[PDB]
């Protein structure tokens, strides 16, 4: 049982919680990967079957009663009928609700327990997927007082392909190669920006334009679909005391919903369920903004300022990041659409740490992640050891479909 | 068999082996890492890891396999079985000092690995000759500013006497006295080590920048209290360059960053006193000493002086404080004339040492949480780049406290 210190109050915690990991992570004693990006039959479905219905009658106190046995032997069965089994939808809301609760890297988990689970197992085509996607977009963004969700398309399933979402999120710019190297837009979306193209969208030419969506339906290529304009809500950034910001043209959108992850249940398996909550603001204002391979606009901002930008000891680059990251929160608070700024989730990520090791002995956090981007020490979290594993149900990463 | 490491701002892909040659184990299991945590924690084995330096030392004059080679393997090998122990050449202590900094995977200064000024103490007998060596130390690495990286190494660890050791965990540290409310005066990371002082003679003083005294451990001796003199002891005011009233803080710190409390392994022989010094990192005074709550916590102060809006978190006031210190810092030490490093280029100039690692070794040991700087982490480039965290030796390592 690993311990744990915060070395700014000096309190102690033991992870009990670690032992329970069901995955093995990339480490080793010989060598630690905590910081690499990606870490590298019909008895197999069963096992996995039987944890997580255990750990679901566990956690609403039916433990070992007979609605507990009744559910083990109708996996069973269902199992031996048909190779797989079904979710019943309260299994399936506590799962999706888990996986979250699971995910390492996750700095929003104390707002676990409210999730809105939209159940589309029953979807049958990409026109069918594209609804379901947009009422979910719709739900989700509710006039920028944004609410917390997940849609679950079929499962996967032996002799079938997967229903798939070829988009990284639900919303994304695109990012357009020029004939000079560079790239207009963003480049994180040069490839999905190509496979549009190619399966016929017309492209169009600046820094913001919304991409269409390919959903593929099972065995069948993919089909491109255009969000409704009116359906995805932007902000236009401003800054409220530097009056030449707004000029700079920059915007971004207000929900972050996450459509290439893959969602794990009881040993099924979701490769298109589709997450959102809203967004911190140093994803905005530093990463996607500020990074040098995504829009990288620090330079054209302490130009701006003025600063001195010949020397890296005068902190412009510092200074400037700052400003766009106040430029975020003062755009989307201004717009009213939910955001939540790295001081506030931090303090409530704290605050999820105490609350987990009361409910189960620990919590699985990658510290990498949960540090800010900006500021790291000036936020609880970057004095808070952290153990890292995978519990399951989870979201996992998985290969693009192309 | 080797992982895949890759920098997301560029794309570049490179394999680290090196870290199949680890010769420790560290924290982590595959069921769970603990890369976060701060404290991760007999003849032929002192042989193995004898023999392994020797070969490191030969490899990097490029006579390995020399007669030369063969004869000083046979030469430590003979001292061990007669003596249980041996002693290094001056030659080797240089390398293997050197060694240890580049193996160090939380120093993100490495890329001056080899530039380092050794001083031999191995002949020291005595507390007093302890101080000499230590004030020689102090005066040479801060060449009034200008600094240079230095490393003294006093006498091994050997059976039947006691250690070597300094106290003290820097050389030069500021006093923190311990109120009776439970707040502190001073810097409260030092509160322990003031006390000790206090208990060993020292009268204290009432300020918060007051340098304390060295207590300094003779083998099977007390610690003896000796108070460095204050030209030795070079120190920069604090000031910003555009907010006049930033001076009125009466804010300092010292120049000479000299670590003294972790011991220097070399070819399986301990070195439980050997401090060393570089330069600064503006990062380290302005964001963790000066900012941090537990330790000077001046933000919430700064930031009312800039007259900022400290009641909600979402106007930034604690980033915009923290940059204008970190500014004063660095803008304090260029006039000053006393070398600094920002975070901005001593992590680009790491990207380099990373570089050249991979060509020279296949690999660099290094721990991201702590070479990616505490304020501004993604607008440095070692923030996008995978890093792989392994024990080599040489190593500087922990070690307990001497009471
Ligand atoms: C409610 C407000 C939320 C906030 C403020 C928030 C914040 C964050 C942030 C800042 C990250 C790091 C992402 C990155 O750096 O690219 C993250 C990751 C993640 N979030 Fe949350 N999140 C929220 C809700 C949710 C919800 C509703 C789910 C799922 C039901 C979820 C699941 C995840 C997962 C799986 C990751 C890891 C993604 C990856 O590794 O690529 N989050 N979150
Ligand atoms: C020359 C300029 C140097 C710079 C700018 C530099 C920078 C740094 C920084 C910023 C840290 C993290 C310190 C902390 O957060 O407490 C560090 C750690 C470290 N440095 Fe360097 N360093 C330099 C020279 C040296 C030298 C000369 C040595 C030894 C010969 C050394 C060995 C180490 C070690 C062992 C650590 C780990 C300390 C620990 O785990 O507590 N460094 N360095
Ligand atoms: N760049 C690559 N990989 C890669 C890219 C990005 C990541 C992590 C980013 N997930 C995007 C993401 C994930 C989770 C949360 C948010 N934000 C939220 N607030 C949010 C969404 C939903 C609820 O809350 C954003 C991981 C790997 C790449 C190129 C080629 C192959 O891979
Ligand atoms: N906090 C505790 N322990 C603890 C305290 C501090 C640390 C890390 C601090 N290293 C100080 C340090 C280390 C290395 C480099 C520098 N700087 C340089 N530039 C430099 C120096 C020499 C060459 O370059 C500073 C690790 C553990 C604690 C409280 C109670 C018991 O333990
Ligand atoms: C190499 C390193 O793991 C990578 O750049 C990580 C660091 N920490 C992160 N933290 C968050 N929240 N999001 C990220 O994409 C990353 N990227
Ligand atoms: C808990 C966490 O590991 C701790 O605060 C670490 C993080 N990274 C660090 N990085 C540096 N350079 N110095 C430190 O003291 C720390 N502290
Ligand atoms: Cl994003
Ligand atoms: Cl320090
Ligand atoms: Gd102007
Ligand atoms: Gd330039
Ligand atoms: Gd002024
Ligand atoms: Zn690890």
């Amino acid at each position: 049982f690993p311990r744990v210190k915060n070395w700014e109050v000096g309190s102690i915690t033991y992870d009990t919680l670690s032992a329970q990991a069901q995955q093995d992570g990339p480490c080793t004693p010989r060598r630690c990967l905590g910081s690499l990006v990606f870490p590298r039959a019909p008895e197999q479905l069963l096992s996995q079957a039987r944890d997580f219905i255990n750990q679901y009658y566990s956690s609403i106190k039916r433990s070992g009663s007979q609605a507990h046995e009744q559910r083990l032997q109708e996996v069973e069965a269902e199992v031996a009928a048909t190779g797989t089994y079904q979710l019943r939808e309260s299994e399936l809301v506590f799962g999706a609700k888990q996986a979250w609760r699971n995910a390492p890297r996750c700095v929003g988990r104390i707002q676990w327990g409210k999730l809105q689970v939209f159940d589309a197992r029953d979807c049958r085509s990409a026109q069918e997927m594209f609804t379901y996607i947009c009422n979910h977009i719709k739900y989700a963004t509710n006039r920028g007082n944004l609410r917390s969700a997940i849609t679950v398309f079929p499962q996967r399933c032996p002799g079938r392909g997967d229903f798939r979402i070829w988009n990284s999120q639900l919303v994304r710019y695109a990012g357009y190669r020029q004939q000079d190297g560079s790239v207009r837009g963003d480049p994180a979306n040069v490839e999905i920006t190509e496979l549009c193209i190619q399966h016929g969208w017309t492209p169009g030419n600046g820094r913001f334009d919304v991409l269409p969506l390919l959903l593929q339906a099972p065995d069948e290529p993919p089909e491109l679909f255009l969000l409704p304009p009116e359906l995805v809500l932007e902000v236009p950034l401003e800054h409220p005391t530097l009056e030449w910001f707004a000029a700079l043209g920059l915007r971004w959108y207000a929900l972050p919903a996450v459509s290439n992850m893959l969602l794990e249940i009881g040993g099924l398996e979701f490769p298109a369920a589709p997450f959102s909550g809203w967004y911190m603001s140093t994803e905005i204002g530093t990463r996607n903004l500020c990074d040098p391979h995504r829009y990288n606009i620090l330079e054209d901002v302490a130009v701006c300022m003025d600063l001195d930008t010949r020397t890296t000891s005068s902190l412009w680059k510092d200074k400037a990041a700052v400003e766009i990251n106040v430029a975020v929160l003062h755009s989307y608070q201004l717009a009213k659409v939910t955001i939540v700024d790295h001081h506030a989730a931090t303090a409530s990520f704290m605050k999820h740490l105490e609350n987990e090791q009361k409910a189960r002995g620990g919590c699985p956090a990658d510290w990498a992640w949960i540090v800010p981007p900006i500021s790291g020490s000036l936020t609880p979290v970057f004095h808070q050891e952290m153990v890292n594993y995978f519990l399951s149900p989870a979201f996992r990463y998985q290969p693009d479909p192309w």
